[PDB]
């Protein structure tokens, strides 16, 4: 026997609708997470300060993620970047909302790290993961994307765009590179190593 123990939110209520009821577009995870942040803001359930947009990438923009819908099985998808929502519940128990995972929606942090992320120990160093964590309030206020990165040079869509107008602010219409970048000298939020990330939010 082992005691898995602070306070565990055993009665946790999701901050989102059911997976299938959520606004989702394949290859637009930055916008899928943005829409979850907007839903949490307009819903009177959880404070926005408890929620974070998490960008996963690296210098070479080649990161493995396991348990992904786009590739069923034991092998990973190699993304240029991926975005999930992190909810740190009042007690300190963390939950991951990833609309692209075959793990539960939402999923306990430790379970998502264990099965989806795994250790960088025996991973080829060029594939190792870094994490930019942005408060959901700061993500909604500062994030802008004109979707120019999803068009070819001829101007045709690589993947069908989301069925609503481009997200913009007063300050910018495109700053997506400042979020995907894992340079701590650019952008909003904090950039973490895997060990720093798993420690901060993991039990």
């Amino acid at each position: 026997q082992r005691m898995e123990g602070g306070p565990a939110a055993v009665h946790y209520q999701p901050a989102s609708p059911p997976r299938d009821a959520c606004v989702y577009s394949s290859c637009y995870s930055e916008e899928n997470v943005w829409k979850l942040c907007e839903y949490i803001k307009n819903h009177d359930q959880y404070p926005l300060e408890e929620c974070y947009a998490v960008f996963i990438s690296n210098e070479r923009k080649m990161i493995p993620i396991w348990k992904q819908q786009a590739r069923p099985g034991d092998g990973p998808v190699i993304w240029d970047y991926h975005v999930v929502l992190l909810h740190v519940s009042s007690g300190g128990q963390s939950f991951i909302y990833d609309l692209d995972t075959v793990l539960p929606f939402p999923c306990l942090f430790d379970t998502y790290v264990e099965d989806a992320i795994k250790s960088d120990d025996d991973i080829h160093p060029q594939f190792r993961r870094k994490f930019r964590v942005i408060c959901a309030d700061s993500y909604l206020k500062n994030f802008a994307s004109d979707r120019s990165h999803m068009k070819d040079s001829s101007g045709n869509w690589r993947e069908p765009p989301p069925p609503y107008p481009c997200i913009e602010t007063g300050d910018s219409k495109m700053n997506l590179n400042d979020f995907i970048s894992m340079d701590p000298k650019v952008g909003w939020g904090a950039v973490y190593t895997l060990s720093e990330f798993t420690h901060r939010f993991g039990s």
